[PDB]
């Protein structure tokens, strides 16, 4: 039995899988696949509709914001987020905390001088978050920018934000769909699709729809949310595959109560794992308590010269994909929306018995 | 048998999918799916470097060329054209033959100030295309832009370039591969995946090497072709799933024999469908021989309110996906290389026997 831990593209959810499998070369009976269709068939129309309509109701979206479907993934929104937002002014805010944040600051270098507000705290050997409360934002900010899941670093910020009339923009890329979420705190919220929901090649972007209408003249008109907003996301050929696919997610997820519960399941997951973590010295985690990713969890091993044998003998068991990032070494797992609760228990029952033994 | 005459998105080989579909849950052994894997796992990496190999061996791409697979279509190449090419040059010639090559030109706006040569001819209700011996163009143009297929018009420019030192980019979307080209007098050559490859969400750039690194500022990272060649077009996360079927494709079309077969294939295969339209006064085309596509076939009937009867009974015999464009009302069969000889045969037999019926 195979277990998937990894951080994007990732997991999608069995069923999902089964059914797309089941649809590959008929679809809806017409003797095609989903794939060899027009964007602007009755059929593929419906798609593009139920997958707003759940979307919407999944994460209780409200009728003031539109729901685009993007190509380029969320490092094109990196710059398309500063050439949509930064409107009359000169820069906007940018939370640090970690190294997708650092990334979207990088990128914004080519449409202003960002403010770089670095928001890292080093308390006892462990890695937190400054409360919002106390971020030291500009009255002159286009925009706040941050990262509420940082998927190479396992930390996440939890707390809504509760700012001014301030434009509040979130890379939900890998948390998103983990649990609810007041949209309306929200300026815009996007998220490359190949993470927490699963396939590649498809990004979502929820825009505030007063925030349309100042876009930068530079800006490809692919990226253009007014012009996506205006034509349905449609304004070219869209990854239909991909879009296909995202709807089938969002009918697992109704399926599966919703996003109450996945909040659910993914605590538990999280504790799961958490705890395997937490209950011996020979694994550690140096991520506050308060700032743990439930969907990215990484790890290290207190003797390091075992990192090479603890991969190969998981992956022997089936459990695959856990390798950390390079600075950092040891281990990561990410345990997304589709990765049931026994696919973690398998790898704390390994980790458990690799400590045995070694 | 169901036969699949969509434009675009379109009809992936048979063969592709069959596999895509085998492996779909369980690729390589894994126990897992292409589309759930790191872009960079040594399974994956090898599907990127054996496409890009596939590819430059069947177009015959030079050395000094780079292969790129990058997020947008082609309409995000409307925008990364002038922006990575432009350098200080105020304006870039614009080839106007048609729809697509409009709209490149409406993108273009954004960046420049656009050169817009009309190519078109109209000479006894037949739509043609001036030779490139008389196209007007222009010395301080950073290059040239044109599109070889109009996939709305069915107007094909067949016709390779000569021109100087120019630069020439070309949007292939539509008849990529349909024919072995000689890729060395262009600079840029790009193209949409979701037609005569077949899966939506990947688009083609082939760059001369020395085109690069004159990028504009303004231009997103993702979009940039240097940086996506610096980094083999993995500077972010690629479309997996769509770049491996791709991978698929360029394996078929080398056990199908390459582009030269495929040039063959493709010149049956337009014979047939347009001696379908010429032979007989119930079906038209307006496009002058020299300039008709061999991918996208328009065509209208002469009693224009059988149109609906006409693709409500082909429909009923497997035939989808013919309706024209509402300008010219009509038909449209598009016959990319997924498409076999059969298919277009069923779609003559049928306007035969329809043009029997009611002629
Ligand atoms: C010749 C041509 N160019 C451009 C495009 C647009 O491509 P996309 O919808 O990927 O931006 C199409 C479709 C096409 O057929
Ligand atoms: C992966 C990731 C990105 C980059 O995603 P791409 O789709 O490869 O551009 C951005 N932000 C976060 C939080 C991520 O996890």
């Amino acid at each position: 039995q195979v277990y998937n831990f990894s951080a994007g593209p990732a997991m999608l959810p069995v069923e999902v899988l089964r059914r797309a499998q089941q649809e590959l070369r008929d679809w809806h009976g017409l003797g095609t696949s989903v794939m060899e269709v027009s964007h602007r068939s009755k059929e593929f129309m419906q798609v593009a509709e139920e997958s707003e309509k759940d979307l919407r109701d999944l994460l209780n979206v409200p009728a003031n914001y539109k729901v685009l479907f993007c190509h380029g993934g969320a490092r094109a929104q990196f710059a398309a987020v500063p050439l949509n937002l930064l409107g009359d002014r000169n820069s906007a805010d940018y939370v640090d905390g970690g190294y997708w944040a650092h990334s979207a600051i990088k990128e914004a270098q080519k449409y202003c001088t960002p403010n770089v507000i670095d928001v890292t705290t080093h308390d006892n050997g462990l890695t937190g978050i400054q409360p919002m409360k106390q971020w030291k934002l500009s009255d002159n900010a286009a925009y706040v920018h941050y990262c509420p899941n940082e998927t190479i670093d396992g930390i996440a910020i939890d707390e809504q934000p509760d700012f001014g009339n301030k434009v509040v923009v979130a890379d939900f890329s890998s948390s998103i769909l983990s649990r609810p979420i007041d949209v309306s705190r929200y300026g815009v919220i996007y998220a490359g699709a190949q993470k927490n929901i699963g396939p590649a090649g498809l990004t979502l972007v929820i825009v505030r729809e007063d925030l349309l209408g100042k876009a930068h003249t530079a800006l490809p008109s692919i990226l253009d949310y007014k012009i996506l907003a205006d034509n349905d996301s449609m304004f070219n050929t869209p990854p239909t595959f991909a879009w296909y696919l995202s709807g089938l997610v969002f009918k697992w997820l109704k399926e599966q109560g919703g996003l109450g519960e996945m909040e659910k399941r993914n605590q538990a997951k999280a504790e799961l794992l958490y705890g395997a973590i937490d209950r011996t010295g020979f694994y550690r985690n140096d991520v506050a308590i308060t700032n743990r990713s439930w969907m990215n969890v990484p790890f290290q091993m207190a003797d390091a010269s075992l990192d090479k044998l603890f991969l190969s003998e998981a992956e022997a068991q089936g459990l695959q994909a856990l390798k950390g990032h390079r600075v950092a070494g040891g281990m990561r797992a990410s345990i997304y929306n589709a990765m049931p609760i026994e696919g973690v228990k398998a790898l704390t029952d390994f980790m458990a018995d690799f400590e045995r033994r070694h």
